[PDB]
């Protein structure tokens, strides 16, 4: 009853699914308690072709039957599902539901100003997706090539997603917040042969250049042939060049509203998102179509009980894994409506979230601690103002919730009377790894609870990398064999994507995460073991920002660490060492323009402290350890004088 | 019983179908009477559905089968048929059948000398349309591509567009009447990668110059990599470009008798067929595949009732859709022989036609009226020297039927033994619209009667816009549902498809013509309400013609009209204002025929100092029309003209200028 | 009882099957004896629809059902088989045998030395595959695209083969003994995209030079874009060219271990492998994919007796038709190991043969005669050192096996306990055509005995060309309807294969091989009645070893004809007639056949004359020249001699020089 290890665990009472959740439930739950998906997990576990092959059956709608349900061993890095089938991940997303009831609503656009919000049906995205696809295959896009996406969160990323996935193309959507340096990188690295774009993106009020930053990246991106530009504000001073650069409106309107889908195999791939991790540059993390449409089929409907007459508002960005999964691909399979949100919680003001939840009366929420912690802090009074009753089930993604915003997130939103889903999952996982089903697992504030279907949790003990048997334990968590959404490779970098998942850990797939297990079986994420920062749920790499600060030739070294913030979660202090050849102030400043255009203005440090050199260790490298504790007022060695002159320039700058 | 406004229908006593036609059918017919064939249709209007998913499956033969029948509304431009399913026109026209029986006719080619006629059966057309496939995929011609064809009406025509329809890619065949010019627009619109043609052609006894003009277009189409050409009367003196020309003959030795077809959606298109409308510029109509295929199956099984013993003698040009859908698809869909005529009615002589009709005993023939009145004028001792007793159905097709050549074509041709078929469609339907089903629909010499299968037709007042509840009825002819066969878009540019044929009645198909529907509610075909004008048969734009003489820089003004002709039923009249006399107007004939093609040329141009423009400043064509039909003194307005001291002028120029 | 005509046949007993093999039969024999035999035999003849559908469903995997199982003739070229059908030779190989026992044994790679030798799964086939697919589509290939192998006999070639075939996309694999200049020929007539080879090769314990024959050869072949080059020594001194030559190792490394196949019509080609007839110019033999797969499974299947629990070992190289069938596709289809060996059996001793049936258990051995007259000469001490008890079917192939080598192989080899099948088939025919089935047919020693399942042989009597009707006679061999596993065309050169195979003798396959049909049925092959000489099994034109000497201009005119040898079975020497130009000139020579063609077809003995026995159009008396190398320089059969002085210079030259 007591734990030893597990500390999070002690004196946690299971919080129960409250009651008017079932009362607004529009039909019967798809799995009524625990025990039943006990056994069902103990299923997709034990008996991966008898549990996924009927489930793959009915939530995906096949162009050719699959003859083998699962494939290959995570130790040599051949995982394959659903061998010899094909399908169309457009077809499932739009066609199929847009035949049934095409005045459906499908994608929900909220503006940034709500007076040029939008909905549009499953028959209107099906015409608009069978447009631009029209538009690609003219230009020459086929099946194998890939087609970079550098748009906002509004409906027309959507629509460009699926069109390149209707011609059986990998789309590689590039997070709108990134410089000409990220889009350079990501679009060569693919070989892109198309882009997608708009002349300005509007978000909080303020015009964003989203065309001037792609012109600037596309002078060293050979590939990119032609441009499709949308025109979000329509402004006149936008230039395009000639022969390359075509309106999205005007090309869009030669073709007509239905183009045939692209057949693709089980395990050709659906798109490219490039991830960063330990590794300096982003590698490009590619997932298949039929395993990794299931996974967002399946998590949706099982861990946020998705029914078809729900309605999911997913306050992400398809710059990331959760637009992916859970904005886009998740919802449209499942054939509901889902809410495109391009602005932010606080413009107009801090209840803009809620004022959406009641204006299309949203039965799902989903986004990260990050925005919890923000409207607690400046937006309490607005969730009073507005009908939140439609909500049953809320959830928390990309960043460890305190039991806190726990609370705050249980009460002052859910009203003590809707499911709080923790999910825990990764860019390469696909879709869910461990999370509370909604009206079937009790909760622990904190805590993701079980593994979902298909996930073999495990913890490895770091030092000795022997799993670790029996409960209250910790250690690095690991999959033990391969689940249908899983990554399979990193674009043409396979030997990469050994080391990073495969190899580690022979025979299991290593996270990068610490976690632990307590007597009840439930998962208490503690956080990366690797150098990732988790800055206001977006992934970064402390080695990604540092080269970035080396590409200001006025550094000699630089140093990134994370340390803890309590809005943005994790913020990261860049110590920066600068070589011979004023102004100690305005160079600080150079540093945060200089990470602002390399990687893009989310990633700037919150901090830059210049220092006369770093903490290296007796053989040279750099302890980050002594970085992180001096950083977060914490500060109780071949130079172990630098460490006195770290904190006062960290006092002083900071 | 009596019409107020269908003037047509007062007095005219239905004409049923002669015994003869059921003596000579060679099984029991597809369809019994009227009864069943309104029911069949009630099912095809409320539940097309359940009425084509089986007619699909049926007559069709699928590579995948499809899931949804029927997709897409007519407002929304987004019309689809037999979603999901996959199949291959070649497939459907030539293997099928050559496995089943290699050596069945397939296509019976009569050229334009009787010595150089022959017989193609399914298993050779299967070995030459591998062959030309195989050159072509040796070329590149893969799925999406566009591939033009420039050739007469004969069996090389036919091989090449299975060919290219075997790869999937869509062929544009371009009319061999055309110029130097027509060549080249269409050319470059569809991007073709690829050209099949010929050295030279032999058509009424004279040699035309066939890879001469292609070259003469091809400097300015750049997309064209690789040229075919066919030897067919073999003159060593036709060039060919080094590395870009090669012999059909030549290359095609290179390659098996055999080629997998390629596989295609439903709605990929099948090919391109540049029409021309009211608008100028020739547009390119798009044809899917499975919804095309089955309307020409559809069609003529159905309403020219053609069973597998039959053989169908359609006398027009693969370069027009009617050589499309029922000289080449309908037919070898079904499996039954097709005779493909190179020549003319009257080469050697004008009884050309019943000698290759009682040569192949075939029996269905089908044409336009413009040969019937032709053939009326000085053929018409020919008919009776020839064994015309194999047929039992006759089409008619392209233009309005008089009642009298219907008459004519009833007797002299028919014997009073044989069912009229008039049928009624466009390049843009696919297939027949309104027609009278071979041995079940009653005619009305000049009517077309009843809607077919899937198309649900009605007359909308083109004042108000409303559609025209009840009979004796006139107005503007809409369809109020796509229907499979209905052309898709037009080639890259669909938003010209849609403000040509869904927007100007939104929720309804366009289709340019009016029209009236009697008491009994036969359709009655007005003509048509644009500036489209049908010269011998051959649907031409007043607005390409005005923009042919506007390119001879003597010309400031042309406006181009139709009217009535009693030989090829409608011709157009050109006048012509310059910017300063026998000479110059054939000068602006000649301008014509090298823009356009010798047969869009006028029958006349008349020259004149300035033409009728309205207050708004459009030309009035009414009066320019009203004049050439000699009813210059019925003029019903003439107080809308900026300019009424024209009129003068016009009425005189006219009366002058086109004895000369 | 007697034969007038098949002397081979006369007083022959015949050899039935040992008891042991049936004895070490796992299960029961797939066909019990010749009556069972003879009747499926006469469905497959007279219902081949009936017959092989089944089979085909049976034995191959589909993406896609065929619906129709035969179509096509013989003098029409257009042979086609299971149309409709869709598969993947690497799925039917590799994949659906993974699936089911990933850790079965697929590959059984002996190295040149046994240190280096190892054992891939069909799991680890699968990640192989799939890697270098993988590498292959990055580069652009994609199906209809050729991709050329020049790799040594070891498992990399059969990794290469199996990758092209992954990706659709046709592999043409080139012996590893030509030299650059027969690369040339073959990869610039493909016009492959891309080439695999390695750095050196191992063989016999001597390095070759592989990559080095390449770059020479790569200079005039424009179409390769890419090389991949495995290190099979790593040598560093072996270079790569920078932006075209990549690394085996480094490139599959970044992609996975899974590629999905691409689906193929049964129809689209497999492979490309050039064979040499009486030509002058190696042509590109083109196989289909379903009906050669299912030809290579039904004969390896039937002819060796093959269960699932059988080990293969044929002695072959993929540079040659026996193992693109029976080394690779034969046995991976049926989901058994094959060894696959890269050496000689003299390397390092002339028992590595026997060392390595033993070593792995093989059931089954194939090999050529030339072999079995090697180690009867110098191995035949070694055979008693090993534990053959494994084997109970041997296999003899490509050449004529006299009775005696047949009495040595079944002795000294099977112990007289083993069926031995000497299969006579063609690189064009795919799969066996004439062959003892294991455990039913009787032998004869030398005889090939019935025709396979499908293969309807027939005598032509060459003077008259008329199938000849009865037993006891001799004549050209011919196949009176195609059969599956026929090769379907000469790549871009249909017409070469037409004037080859199919119009020699209208309505039927024309062989190129004389043989004897006694009065039990059994077919004795009598040889090639071309210019084709069959040195140590490898098929051999002399126009393209003329062609090389005459490329040397010291050289005026040049003959090659082929003699018996004790060893190789037949031995090519070559009479060569200088201009102005001893034994140094000989070596130039005989070095001149090696740069051009390979070392393996380098003549035997360079005869140098003054000039050859020419006829009064121009032509070399060949047959004096045979004659004349034999030793038969009195028996000349010699009206045509417009020298019949030259022959006198002829003998003394050959009696003179053959030594020395
Ligand atoms: C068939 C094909 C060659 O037509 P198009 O060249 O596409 O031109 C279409 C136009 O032709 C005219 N029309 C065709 N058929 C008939 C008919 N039976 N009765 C009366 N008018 C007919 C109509 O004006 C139609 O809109
Ligand atoms: C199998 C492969 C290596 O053959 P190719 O290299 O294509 O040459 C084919 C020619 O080889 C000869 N032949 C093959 N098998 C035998 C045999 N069993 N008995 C006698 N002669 C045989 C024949 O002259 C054949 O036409
Ligand atoms: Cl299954
Ligand atoms: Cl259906
Ligand atoms: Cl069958």
């Amino acid at each position: 009853q007591t734990h030893n290890v597990v500390h999070e665990a002690n004196g946690v009472k299971l919080r129960e699914t409250p009651k008017e959740f079932f009362e607004r439930q529009p039909n019967k739950g798809h799995i009524h308690d625990v025990n039943q998906y006990k056994q069902m997990y103990e299923q997709s576990i034990k008996d991966p072709q008898g549990f996924f092959g009927p489930l793959a059956k009915e939530l995906l709608s096949w162009d050719h039957d699959f003859h083998t349900v699962k494939s290959g061993t995570l130790k040599n890095g051949d995982a394959a599902w659903f061998l010899g089938g094909e399908l169309n991940a457009s077809y499932n997303c739009v066609d199929r539901h847009a035949f049934a009831n095409p005045d459906k609503p499908a994608l929900i656009c909220e503006a940034d100003d709500e007076k040029d919000s939008h909905i549009l049906t499953y028959g209107d995205l099906l015409r608009e997706v069978s447009k631009v696809a029209g538009v690609l295959q003219s230009w020459g896009i086929k099946k194998g090539d890939t087609v970079a996406v550098y748009l906002p969160m509004n409906a027309q990323a959507i629509i460009a997603m699926l069109a390149i996935a209707r011609l059986g193309a990998a789309h590689s959507v590039i997070f709108a917040g990134f410089s000409a340096g990220s889009i350079k990188d990501r679009v060569n690295d693919a070989s892109c042969k198309a882009l997608i774009t708009c002349d300005e993106g509007k978000r909080g009020g303020r015009t964003t250049n989203i065309k001037k930053l792609c012109d600037e990246a596309l002078v060293d991106c050979p590939t990119v042939e032609k441009v499709l530009v949308y025109k979000r504000t329509n402004n006149p001073e936008i230039h395009l060049t000639e022969g390359r650069d075509y309106y999205w409106d005007v090309e869009t309107a030669k073709f007509p509203g239905y183009l045939p889908p692209v057949s693709v195999n089980s395990e050709d791939p659906l798109f490219l998102l490039y991830t960063s991790g330990s590794t300096g540059t982003p590698k490009g993390v590619v997932h298949s179509t039929a395993g990794y449409l299931l996974g967002a089929a399946l998590s949706t409907k099982y861990i946020f009980d998705i029914h078809p007459e729900d309605i999911l508002f997913t306050a992400g960005d398809v710059g990331w894994i959760t637009g992916h999964t859970y904005a886009l691909y998740g919802p449209l399979l499942l054939g509901v409506p889902t809410i495109i949100f391009e602005g932010t919680p606080a413009y107009p003001d801090y209840g803009r979230f809620w004022q959406i939840v009641e204006k299309h009366k949203a039965t799902h929420f989903y986004v990260a601690p990050t925005a919890l912690r923000l409207l607690r802090k400046a937006g309490e009074q607005e969730i009073a103002k507005y009908d939140l009753s439609s909500l049953r089930t809320l959830g928390s993604v990309g960043e460890p919730i305190s039991p806190d915003i726990w609370e705050w997130y249980n009460e002052f939103v859910g009203k003590n009377q809707c499911h709080i889903s923790d999910t825990y999952w990764q860019t390469e996982s696909g879709s869910h790894l461990i999370a509370p089903l909604a009206g079937v697992v009790p909760n622990k504030p904190g805590s993701a609870s079980y593994p979902f279907f298909g996930i073999d949790a495990a913890l490895i003990d770091p030092v000795t990398g022997v799993e670790i048997e029996g409960n209250d334990a910790e250690g690095v968590l690991a999959i033990k064999d391969h689940w249908p959404s899983m990554a399979r490779t990193v674009y043409k970098n396979h030997t990469k994507y050994m080391d990073t998942y495969m190899n580690p850990y022979p025979g299991y797939y290593f996270t990068g995460d610490g976690a632990a297990r307590d007597h009840d079986g439930y998962y208490w994420i503690r956080g990366r073991v690797d150098d990732v920062v988790n800055v206001s749920g977006h992934r970064l790499s402390t080695a990604e920002i540092e080269a970035a600060l080396i590409e200001d030739k006025k550094v000699s070294e630089a140093a990134v660490v994370g340390i803890h913030d309590d809005i943005t979660g994790q913020a990261v202090i860049a110590y920066v060492a600068l070589k011979e050849g004023e102004d100690s102030e305005g160079l600080r400043k150079e540093l945060v323009l200089q990470v602002r255009k390399t990687i893009g203005p989310f990633a700037a440090p919150k901090s830059v402290i210049i220092v006369q050199d770093l903490p290296k260790t007796r053989s040279g490298k750099i302890m980050r350890r002594i970085l992180r504790k001096v950083s977060s007022n914490e500060a109780d060695l071949s130079n172990p004088q630098s460490v006195e002159g770290i904190i006062s320039a960290f006092g002083a700058q900071f």
